């Protein structure tokens, strides 16, 4: 019993892109893994960044693509096969325009803000079914698609609810394994 679930953290390491809101995966996982007693291993290929930590009780594998979102779908595929884990019931932390910054929504689907980061993985797996966690970053105001704006942001307003996301993300991820998704998504909708 107790198979290591695959937790995918969406990160976009780039020249100016490593300082954006697209680095959620490895930026948030850093502090939570450090506390539980977990170090990150660099296995450059499909497992560029992986940490095995156990929250709630069961040990899970948190993988972060250190490549661009374009290449993200190419990371999960081979990695899943190594540990013989089904890439169906996976959780992926990612930023989306679905809601404003402060609260988050964990939902299964892919067609809002980060189309490529959704498409890359969805098209590679040949299906959706992924229940990803969407961090609300708001909808960048403009006559152009947020696609262009979300690649470089410096809005002090996003910083105000950063601590709020931290507490929610760290608690919800553990409670997810502890009981289920309902208690978790109810809490992030309550606070």
């Amino acid at each position: 019993m107790a198979e290591p679930l695959l937790v995918v953290g969406l990160g976009n390491p780039g020249p100016t892109y490593a300082k954006t809101r697209h680095n959620l995966g490895f930026m948030v996982a850093d502090v939570l893994a450090g506390r539980i007693g977990s170090a990150f291993k660099v296995h450059k290929k499909s497992g560029a960044e992986v940490v095995t930590g156990r929250l709630a009780g069961t040990s899970v594998v948190l993988a972060k693509p250190r490549c661009y979102m374009n290449e993200s779908g190419r990371q999960v595929g081979p990695l899943a096969k190594f540990y013989s884990v089904p890439p169906q019931q996976i959780v992926v932390i990612h930023d989306e325009l679905d809601i404003d910054f402060g609260r988050i929504r964990l939902k299964l689907g892919g067609g809002e803000g980060g189309h490529n980061g959704l498409r890359s993985v969805a098209s590679a797996l040949g299906t959706k079914n992924f229940h990803r966690v969407r961090i609300g970053v708001g909808r960048p105001p403009g006559r152009k698609d947020p696609a262009a704006f979300v690649l470089e942001n410096f809005t002090a307003a996003e910083r105000a609810e950063v601590p709020t996301i931290v507490e929610q993300a760290a608690d919800a991820t553990e409670l997810l394994i502890a009981q289920g998704l309902e208690p978790a998504q109810n809490t992030v909708h309550a606070w």
